[PDB]
RNA sequence: GUUCUUCCGAGAACAUAUACUAAAAUUGGAACAAUACAGAGAAGAUUAGCAUGGCCCCUGCGCAAGGAUGACACGCAAAUUCGUGAAGCGUUCCAAAUUUU
């Protein structure tokens, strides 16, 4: 991915890089594990668990603890280490604990409708527990 | 759940209904390979073909071209209706040459 890139990783590029040579190798097993004694679904719900996690940290990095400046922030976007368009969610205003992108998208469904996990799970029943079906969202919206 | 309110443990905004919903469990439909056995249209025989028909297909992109001319067609071939004069009958047969005590 930094050949993608061609500029060097600048400066704070020491303080996120053990972290994000791990979640490489999370990616790594989990497009590789055996597609069998999971639901159809399931296999794919660890790409897209691992890849909200990564975005996630370097967000969290740059906006919530500041470890890291502007120039590292956008360079990670731009190597694509982080999904800065499911990141253009998170900075808004009700989707801040966003799932993936597939969850808002409302065109994909049968009815033109978001998720189900969105639905301010608190609100949505007493006691259903939900699984949906593009990632395994418990309920991403509190 | 996260950002704001404060009298303070509550309130306000944002956010709003995915899924042939299965890691299954049941239950069907096609084509294969080939034992021993004989022969695939055209008034004797050897044989191109092109058509015709439809609850029959196959190869083909196909209104081309192929598959035995792809196969089948292959007889009791019976569909609107009569008109004539003879004869049994009506219940019934069949017979003494001559001649002597
Ligand atoms: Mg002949
Ligand atoms: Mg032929
Ligand atoms: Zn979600
Ligand atoms: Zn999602
Ligand atoms: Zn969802």
């Amino acid at each position: 991915k930094l050949r993608r890139v061609r500029k060097s990783p600048p400066e704070g590029w020491d303080l996120i890089e053990p972290t994000l040579e791990q979640f490489e190798a999370k990616m790594r097993e989990a497009e590789t594990e055996p597609h069998e004694g999971k639901r159809k679904t399931e296999i794919n719900w660890p790409i897209f668990r691992i890849h909200h996690q990564r975005s996630r940290y370097v967000y969290d990095m740059y906006y919530k603890k500041a470890e890291i400046s502007r120039e590292l922030y956008e360079f990670c976007l731009t190597a694509k280490f982080a999904d800065a368009a499911l990141i253009a969610k998170w900075k808004k205003q009700g989707y801040e604990n966003l799932c993936c992108v597939k969850c808002v998208n409302t065109r994909d469904s049968n009815f033109g409708t978001a998720c189900i996990c969105r639905v301010p799970k608190s609100k949505l029943d007493a006691e259903r527990v939900i699984e949906c079906v593009h990632c395994g969202c418990h309920g991403c919206s509190g």
